[PDB]
């Protein structure tokens, strides 16, 4: 019936901010070769204050050449002895995000490592101040290289800590300057950081913020115990339609009253990876068609909106928040200055499902709220009104809620889901560029020689690596090859997923159906190396290993090889070629229908051969372990 608002009895938790992750894995992949002013819109939508999501916090994973959920993404040091601060896209998006917001939170987490950091082992708690010495190098360089202050560092995601290493980190980021930086953990569940905690006075000392990961809008005892930071530090992962706006909306207020939690950042940030690749379009927003500037600001962008634009990290929660009556919540902020928030969400189960954890039923039916301002909100006499309806109407001021009496009370009448904010605060606005181009397929006909000199970004454009990483690579001493794509990876990372045997990168349409790909390839280790080619893919990252297709090997041994699986058990073909190691070839392979056939320097090696039919998925690229291998002048032309 009556809810009070009041600051007199003091306040509840301070506010940290919303954010979103970039990574974990490729998840900003086909972001970066938008063309403008297509891709400075999307960033607008993301960073811009007073304008889209007007995001708090940046979360970025940093790359370890491992396979992360949607792809590889590389590390700064790819070898022992190698540093470099310029490959992928995070240190750009990083960059970006500052641009249009000066006092956005930046955070880094690793999902994956190389493997030269084990010594031996597929492990980063073997020598602890050398996976400490590799992470913190990643905070020096962004601050050396590109002007970026990371905030926040954090441990192993979704993995085991050491609290050896933790504490070994904490020197390591103090010994070299760092006393700034802040420690995450564990970026796994509730425990069993939060116990070790209350066990452990030196660990306790080092470990800033407890961030858990989809816990369901709850926090359990041990946690609250520590009077650490509660941060939902990875949430949401829902398909960006009306459903997962409901889910994102819902949590955003409940996980700080039902847990305590004063931080919820989204896997992911934008949904720019090939949809058919694991939880896709599962992002804020939409961003999946470089190639026609085509993108989607989705229900979450606003549903982000109606927290982000009007407050801030350093604001605080009254004691004030709760559940309604007959379903929904509502959460009150404030600044010391004056300004007060109300978030309102009425989100029907059958409308608000994540996909971890899912609910059981609970009800949410027509309603009306009372609020009345107690305490020092008293004196204030007017309300800005924005108003989102789910299922539509997105981010719409409405009039202005004038108290006009002495009272300072008001009342309102709720339906089901939807989205009311509340605030003394003028900024606010729903931003807006002209809408982009139609949707359009990948091209049917596209080419790729790599013959770029000074390259924006460290690999081509559309090349989604799944297994390995490949780079733009300048060989001076080769004339007709001296521009091409190189995979660099030359041993196993210390794997988070279960990353291929073989290295692969995916491009195209996962609908092609019959298509020629072709491409120059060159194997750079003796008697044992291998590449191929492939067509229909179907599968890529955190189920990379079960892809399938069509894939036509070459060996340095001379052989050939024609299989149904990126694994190689189910043969189509083999047999033997002219094939060394350290000379140029091109290889051509065509699929139709139940058919295939491969070329090799434009000769027929093989024709007529059955394939599964139907299948569709990408054209890719490849090496047969983690090897060395480039590759020139490729080429596809597909039918969907
Ligand atoms: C964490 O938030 C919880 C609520 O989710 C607070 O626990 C109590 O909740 C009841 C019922 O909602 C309130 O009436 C009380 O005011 C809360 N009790 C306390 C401890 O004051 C609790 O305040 C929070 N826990 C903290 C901050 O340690
Ligand atoms: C409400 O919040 C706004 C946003 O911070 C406050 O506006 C600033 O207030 C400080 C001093 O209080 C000024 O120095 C800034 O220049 C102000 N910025 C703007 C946008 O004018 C404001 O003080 C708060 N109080 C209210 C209700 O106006
Ligand atoms: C892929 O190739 C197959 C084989 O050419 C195409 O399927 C044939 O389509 C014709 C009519 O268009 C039928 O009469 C044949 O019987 C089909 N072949 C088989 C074995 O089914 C198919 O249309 C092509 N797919 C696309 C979209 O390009
Ligand atoms: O299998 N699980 O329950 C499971 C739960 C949480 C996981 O962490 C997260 O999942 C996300 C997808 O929803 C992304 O993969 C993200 O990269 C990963 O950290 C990964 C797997
Ligand atoms: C939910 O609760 C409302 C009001 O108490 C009731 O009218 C309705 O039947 C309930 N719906 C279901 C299916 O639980
Ligand atoms: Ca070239």
């Amino acid at each position: 019936g009556a809810y009070v608002l009041d600051d007199s009895d003091g306040l509840g938790r301070e506010f940290d901010g919303i954010g979103a992750v970039s990574g974990g894995g490729a998840t900003s992949r086909l972001l970066v070769n938008y063309p403008e002013p297509y891709r400075s819109e999307i960033l607008d939508y993301l960073f811009k204050p007073n304008f889209g999501a007007s995001l708090h916090i940046l979360k970025v994973e940093i790359g370890g050449d491992g396979q992360t959920t949607d792809g590889t993404e590389p590390s700064h040091m790819h070898y022992e002895l190698d540093e470099n601060y310029f490959r992928g896209y995070e240190w750009w998006l990083m960059k970006e995000a500052k641009k249009r917001n000066p006092d956005i939170i930046l955070m880094g987490l690793p999902w994956s490592f190389p493997g030269w950091l084990g010594k031996g082992f597929s492990w980063p708690y073997v020598n602890l101040q050398l996976t400490a010495y590799y992470v913190v190098r990643w905070i020096l360089g962004a601050k050396h290289y590109h002007d970026l202050d990371i905030d926040y560092i954090g441990i192993w995601n979704e993995r085991p800590f050491d609290a050896n290493y933790i504490k070994e980190l904490r020197k390591m980021l103090d010994y070299q300057g760092l006393q700034r930086v802040r420690i995450i953990a564990s970026d796994n569940l509730w425990e069993p950081i939060s116990s070790s905690l209350l066990l452990d006075q030196e660990l306790w000392k080092v470990v800033d913020v407890i961030g858990a990961h989809y816990p369901g809008t709850y926090t359990v005892w041990n946690a609250k115990m520590s009077g650490k930071k509660l941060w939902s530090s990875e949430d949401f992962s829902t398909i960006n339609s009306n459903v997962g706006a409901g889910c994102w909306s819902r949590i955003l207020n409940q996980n700080y009253i039902n847990g305590n939690m004063t931080s919820t950042i989204a896997w992911n940030l934008v949904a720019s990876y090939y949809e058919e690749l694991p939880y896709g379009r599962s992002g804020l927003m939409t961003a999946q068609e470089p190639w026609s500037g085509h993108y989607v600001v989705a229900s979450p962008i606003w549903v982000s909106a109606h927290t982000t634009q009007f407050t801030q990290p350093g604001w605080y929660y009254l004691k004030t928040v709760g559940h309604l009556e007959k379903g929904g919540s509502y959460v009150a902020l404030t600044d010391g200055l004056g300004n007060l928030t109300i978030i309102i969400e009425t989100m029907s189960h059958q409308h608000s499902m994540c996909i971890r954890p899912y609910l059981p039923y609970y009800n949410v039916s027509h309603q009306l709220a009372t609020f009345t301002l107690k305490g020092s909100l008293r004196e204030i006499q007017e309300l800005q009104v924005w108003y989102t309806k789910l299922g539509r109407l997105h981010f719409k001021q409405l009039d202005t809620l004038w108290l006009l009496d002495g009272s300072g009370s008001f009342t309102l009448e709720l339906e089901e889901d939807e989205i009311f904010t509340l605030t003394t605060l003028t900024t606010g606005r729903k931003g807006s560029y002209p809408p982009p181009p139609s949707s359009k397929p990948f091209p049917t006909n596209y080419k790729d020689d790599f013959n770029v000199e000074y390259p924006l970004f460290s690999e081509a454009p559309n090349f989604a690596d799944q297994t390995g990483v490949f780079e733009y690579y300048m060989n001076n001493e080769d004339r007709e090859h001296r521009f091409t794509l190189r995979q660099v990876l030359n041993q196993r990372p210390i794997t988070w997923a279960a990353d291929a045997s073989s290295t692969i990168s995916v491009i195209g349409d996962h609908h092609w159906t019959n298509m020629t790909v072709q491409c120059d390839v060159y194997i750079e280790t003796p008697r044992s190396g291998g590449v191929f080619i492939a067509g229909r893919v179907n599968k890529g990252g955190i189920l990379i290993r079960s892809a399938t297709g069509v894939f036509f090997w070459i060996f340095a041994n001379g052989s050939y090889r024609v299989t149904a699986d990126l694994g190689g058990w189910i043969t189509y073909a083999s047999g033997h070629a002219d094939v060394t190691a350290k000379r140029w070839y091109t290889l051509t392979l065509g699929i139709k229908g139940y058919f295939a056939f491969g070329m090799l320097n434009g000769t027929i090696l093989w024709k007529n051969v059955r394939v599964k039919y139907p299948g569709h998925g990408w054209a890719a690229i490849g090496t047969h372990t983690f090897e060395f291998a480039q590759f020139d002048n490729f080429r596809v032309e597909a039918a969907r």
